[PDB]
This record gives structure tokens, sequence and C-alpha cells, in this order.
């Protein structure tokens, strides 16, 4: 009973007669108490991941997993008469990230945690993050996404670093988050740059706000609106301001344990989370050369030797570039020394596809990167092929050693430990603890395949996970789901190549079939979650249907007992905690050429659930880990798709008027029924679209998707053969645990332990 007596000192009170709120703000401080007097990792040389998004989520829970005081505490508060999960409800997750980049960050911090590895995460602390998603009228409308509390998990500190733009020098501030390692006694920090002086009036009506104000806006928004000259050159600001006070905090930080400058590979190494961070090359160079007098050709020499570069975009084209005038504006200094570069480099290879700076004066930040680093990794086995054979082969010819590819990973204390409590304690009960250390002893899950008992269990653990949702969808999204239901989930950003659109489609076919009197063995409910960028209109005439279908759906008590759909408002992570666990249905169903990963699949598998998607992305490693028959694949090939973009004859009104299915599907968006519900423009907007355009095929795979989908549906109705393709899945999603990924990027790129 620790804590509860820790409460008695610090309030004088049982927690029997604290409130929620209290009682958070004392586990907040019970638990940076621990962490403030842990020591630091101390390899020698200690690697930087810089990344422009820490999708980091709440962090009260994990890092009581972490400290090994979560079973105990949760006793505690029950034993007072208080659940956990209220108090859970008081911290606001952090607004640090937006997609599966700043995810990926996450956990991979937090694999280097657990490991010991002295390396650190460098971002920005955005008090509001991308925009906080809200539903008003069947549309969805951004606000800000504020989150700190003045007591929160922010540890202040009093570095301060100039950074200097054309018009001005800003004065930095930094705050460290604790990355706590699972049963660690050392810790990492989250470092964290900001600004004072920030002024929230400029947020006016929604996100809107002055981009030219930088004093007052530069961490405001994690990527702000685009559409603008004045727009991007935030973006740029936002960049340059990361990574400089990245830099200048390495060679502080190299300095004070004893470094001279010429030998700072041994003591620093630089991972740059995608091409945001690219601007650190020549920033490092900058301050060797200028603030520390180093010659230029020889702070080259050295700066190149401890970068490295991780590349998630699949096509070349789609790589990140700057014009030079607009650069200019803003670091005209650093443009001279990107300039240099481009000399270097012009020089020594005659390759006119490889050069920094092209033609029309654009700048190729990834080209830069590719240039002077160590490492350019791919993030999956196929796009790491793909890099190296078409898209990047001009680089990969003169740097073949370079390439190198690192499989995505998820965190298991987050996404098991924590998210399926009670999975994880059936794991531990038939398999024992060794999975902990070595996730791919999950494997002697195989063994208990045909084991009836555990098929019964796992359907049961599914079905409390349900319950836990429940009480969760009730309580903070205004939700009522049925337990008593199969539950569908596709949880990913709004997109039409993510195809939540087919998706839909589905739905107001299943709803036909049962007006049609064709009912269902067992109830459905399809949720999905995510955001869409407010200027994408198409994405948003999606979103609006799927709010008109689910209002048209469930007042319907012909229908309502049958079929549920939901769109949870303003999707995040510690809503994915909460769906993923209690999923049956895993929806992956993006274009075939269009994925490059994917840790929403990995971490559907790792929680007892099967997947019905497309073969590309992370599908392609789970596909190949379990059998065909663990596992829904459909749609086209990926070749089969690029080569139809490619002789542009895809037509998608063909398939609209050939296929009675989709004919029918695509008209009931502008139905009576569903007109009435919703906004003319917008749904006859989308339904000329799909019909004339649909530039990302969904009615390529809809006719195929929607039966794939009804056959898994009727697999559900026996549990013993379900369950036994949930076990194939789960004693193989060993192979995705993000200390596996990091132990490779140490062990092949930065040789930190």
């Amino acid at each position: 009973k620790q804590f509860s007596k820790y409460v008695q000192e610090k309030t004088g009170q049982n927690l029997e007669q604290l409130s929620n709120e209290a009682i958070y703000v004392q586990l907040l401080h019970f638990v940076k108490e621990a962490a403030k007097d842990m020591p630091k990792n101390t390899s020698k040389r200690k690697v930087y991941y810089i990344s422009a998004e820490f999708l980091i989520g709440k962090l009260l829970s994990n890092n009581l997993i972490n400290l090994g005081l979560y079973k105990t505490v949760k006793d505690e508060l029950a034993a007072a008469g208080k659940s956990i999960s209220q108090v859970e409800d008081v911290e606001l997750e952090p607004s640090l990230g937006n997609g599966g980049l700043g995810r990926l960050a996450s956990c991979f911090i937090d694999s280097m945690a657990t490991l010991g590895i002295n390396g650190e995460g460098v971002g920005l602390n955005y008090h509001c993050g991308l925009f906080k998603q809200v539903f008003r009228d069947n549309q969805q409308e951004a606000e800000p996404n504020y989150w700190i509390e003045d007591d929160s998990w922010l540890v202040p500190t009093a570095i301060s670093y100039d950074v200097p733009f054309r018009d001005f020098t800003l004065k930095s501030k930094l705050d460290r988050i604790d990355i706590l390692g699972y049963h660690k006694d050392s810790k990492n920090y989250l470092n964290l740059f900001d600004i004072d002086g920030l002024d929230y009036g400029l947020i006016k009506d929604g996100i809107t706000f002055d981009k030219t104000e930088i004093k007052k806006n530069l961490t405001l928004f994690l990527y702000p609106d685009d559409s603008d000259k004045n727009g991007e050159l935030l973006r740029i600001y936002q960049q340059y301001f990361m990574v400089s006070n990245a830099a200048q905090l390495l060679i502080d930080e190299a300095l004070e344990r004893g470094s001279n400058l010429h030998d700072l590979a041994d003591y620093a190494y630089v991972q740059i989370n995608d091409t945001h961070p690219s601007m650190v090359i020549p920033e490092l160079i900058r301050l060797l050369n200028e603030k520390h007098g180093l010659d230029f050709y020889e702070a080259v020499d050295i700066v190149k030797n401890m970068i490295g570069y991780t590349n998630h975009t699949i096509l070349a084209e789609a790589l990140e570039k700057w014009p030079l005038e607009y650069l200019n504006e803003v670091v005209p200094h650093l443009v001279t020394i990107i300039e240099h570069l481009d000399r270097i480099v012009r020089s020594q290879y005659k390759d006119d596809a490889v050069q920094i700076i092209d033609r029309d004066d654009r700048v190729h930040m990834a080209h830069m990167d590719i240039h002077f680093s160590t490492s350019v990794n791919g993030v999956a086995a196929l796009h790491t092929d793909i890099l190296k054979n078409s898209e990047l082969k001009p680089f990969y010819d003169i740097y073949p050693e370079k390439f190198n590819n690192k499989t995505n990973g998820i965190t298991f204390r987050r996404w098991l430990e924590f998210a399926n409590q009670d999975l994880a304690a059936y794991i531990k009960e038939l398999i024992g603890e060794g999975y902990l250390e070595d996730a791919t002893e999950l494997e002697k899950l195989l063994a208990f395949a045909d084991d009836k008992t555990v098929h019964e269990q796992l359907a049961k653990i599914k079905f409390n996970n349900k319950l836990a949702l429940k009480r969760y969808l009730k309580e903070n999204k205004g939700i009522n789901l049925d337990e008593n239901s199969i539950i569908d989930t596709q949880i990913k950003r709004f997109h039409e190549y993510k195809r939540q659109q087919m998706n839909a489609l589905y739905v107001i076919y299943k709803y036909l079939e049962i007006k049609k009197g064709n009912l269902p063995k067992r109830k459905i409910t399809v949720i999905f979650g995510g955001k869409a960028a407010p200027a994408y209109t198409i994405a948003q005439d999606i979103i609006h249907l799927i709010l008109c279908l689910s209002e048209l759906i469930n007042n319907d008590p012909d229908v309502s007992p049958y079929l549920n759909v939901f769109l949870v408002e303003n999707y995040n992570v510690t809503v994915a905690e909460k769906l993923i666990p209690a999923t049956d249905i895993s929806e992956q169903i993006s274009l075939a050429s269009k994925e490059a990963s994917g840790t929403g699949n990995m971490k559907f598998m790792l929680n007892g659930a099967l997947t019905l998607g497309t073969m590309d992305g992370a599908n392609v490693e789970i596909a190949e880990l379990v059998g065909s028959d663990n596992i829904y694949i459909f749609g086209k090939d990926s070749d089969t798709i690029i080569d139809l973009y490619d002789k542009g004859t895809y037509v998608s009104k063909d398939y609209y008027t050939n296929n009675a299915v989709i004919k029918e599907a695509v008209d009931f968006i502008v139905s009576k029924d569903v007109l009435a519900l919703g906004k003319k423009e917008r749904l006859e907007r989308l339904y000329h679209e799909l019909i004339n355009k649909d530039w990302f095929m969904t009615l390529i795979d809809l006719k195929e998707y929607i039966a794939k989908k009804e056959e898994m549906l009727a697999d559900y109705e026996d549990q013993n053969v379900w369950n036994k393709k949930v076990i194939q899945n789960i004693a193989k999603a060993g192979f995705f645990s993000s200390d596996r990924t990091i132990q490779q990027y140490d062990k092949d790129i930065w040789h930190s332990l």
C-alpha cells in the first residue's frame, strides 16, 4: 500500500474521500517523484531521434506499468471504491503527434528506454496538435487541441538556445518528459523545445490564425495550413527551429562528456524520422565551422558520419522539396551552406538525378540526407526494395552500402500489457513470462491452437474488452455500443486511398440486405475513427456520409437490432487503446500500392483480431507469418494497380453500371432518406466523384470486398475455428515488437550499446 500511504502524507486524507481529479494529481506527483531520482543511461555514444511529431498518448498508466506499480494502485483504488479508468480520464492526451510517423517515434523511444539505450527523442512542444475533431451537423469541424495543464508531465529545464533567422533570432525554452523503461532503474528524456510569449489570441474562429506572427505562433499547431506561401514559410521556421535546438543540444552534451568536437561521432549519432529534420545536417556543419572554428570540409566529414536517415515515403516524387527563394527568405545563412554542399556533390557525381538543387532551383532535402548520412533505411522489406530498385535507384547505384531495411514495430507495453491486461495475464498463464524479454516466444501459443478450453477464454477476454470499451464510449463519446455484436473497426486518417468510403458502401449494401429481409446471423457494429485534412473536401464528404449513415442506421427499429455504425469523435491514442483490444475485424483495406507499412495492422494482430485487407503494406508480412486461412485477403495485386495507373484505362463508371451491388450502393448516397439527413451539396458531389472520377479506385475491389466480408462474418459463427486463427495471429505477433526493431537499428546503424 505504497501509494495510499503517500496520499496520506501529502494530503492528510484517505483515498476513499478524495475526488478522481485530486487523486490524478497525486498520482502525477507520485510518479514524477519516482522518475526524478532515476539516473540516465550512460552509453558513450548518445543517439538523438528527431521527429516533427510524437504521438505519445496519455502517460499515467504506461508510466505505472513501467514502474511495476499499476496493479497495486488499481487494487488500492477499487478497495477505496474508485475506478482507475475514471482517474485515467482526468489526464489530457498530449497533443504532440498526428499519424503513424509520430506513433512510431513514441514506440521507438519507449523501446529505447526499456532496452537501456542512451537514446533520446527531440521534437516540438505543440500546444495544440493537428486539431481537435468535433462533429456538428454531420460534418467535421476543427478546434484547437489544447492539452497542457500547469501540473503536467512536462519537466521544466533552464536550457535555452538562440535560433537565427533572417529577420530575427529566437530564444528557445526546453521541457522534458520522462520516458520510462519496463522495470528499469534508469530513464530517458524526451526533449521538447518551445518558446515563451506564445499568444493563443491569434486563433480566432476554429484553427484559423495569422501564419506570419512567427514569434507568437511558432509552436501553436502541428502541420499548420499549407495552402499559401505564408503557411509554407512557417513550416520552415518550425523545421529549422527544431533542428537548431537539437544540434546545439547534442554538441553541448558532447562537450560536457569530455568531447573535443573532432571526435563528435564517438559521442553522438542522429536519426531523422523523415525529411522534416533534414536541415540538421547543414546546421551541424554551421555550428562546427563557424561557432567552434573547425575546417568546413572537416566539419562535413564529421557530420556525415553520425547522421541516419529514415524514409517512410514510397515514391521519390513525393519527397520534400523547398524553393531556394523561400529558404533564403527564412534561413539565408543556412542556404549558403546548402549551396556549398550542392557544390561538393555536383562536382563528384555526374548523375543529374541525385543533385540536391535542381534546374528549377528546388532543394531536395531528401537528396541531401542521402549524400551526407551513413544509413538510409526503409520501413518494410518490400518498401526498402522499392527504394533500391526503382524510386531511389540513382542513389542506390552510388551508395549501395547505405541502404538497409528496418521493419516497423510496436511497443508491447502499451499495446498489450496495458491495452489488454486480461490478455496479458492469460498469455503468462499459458507460456510463462519469457515473452517480455523475447516477444518471439509468443510462438509457444501455437501448442494451444486446437485447445477448446483456450478458444473459450479468448472469446471471453474479447467480450470483457468489449465491455471495457462500452463503458468508455458511453462515458466519453456519448455512444451506446452493443457488446453482443461483431465489432468491425477501421481506424485510420481519412484519405480516398484508405478507402473508408468503400467500407461505407458496404454498410449501404448490408443496410439494403436487411431492408430486403435478409438478416445477419449475428449483429454487426462497424466503427470508424480518424481525422481528415480540412482542405480535403472529398474526405470530408466521406466523413459526412458515414455520419448520415450512422444516424439513419442506428435510428431505424427495423435495422437497429442487426446493424450499428459509429464514427468515434476525435480519434487518437487513448481511443485506439480501447477500440483495438475489443475488435473482431481489423479493416486494412487501403489501395494495393499505397501502403508501405501500418502499425495499426500490427496492433490488431496482437490483440486477437483477424485481418480483412489488401495484399500490401504490413498485411504482406502478416499473411506470411500466419496462414492464408488465418487472414482474409482480397482485392487486386500491387502490380495490377500500378500497371492500371500506368495504362490509365480505369473507368469507375463501368464498375458502377455493370455491377448491381455497386450500382445500388452508390445510388443510395443521393437517395431521399440520406438527402434528408445531410447536405445536398456534399452528398451530390461525392456521388458524382465516385462515378466520374474515383481516382483511388473505390469501385474496383468493392464487389469482392463485400463478398469477402460476408464470408468472414459467417466464419465468425463457429467460435472454435475462428479463435483457432486468432491464436495463429497472436502467436506470430512477436515479430512486430518495437524492441526487436530498435535492436536492429542499434546493431546495424547506431552502435550505441
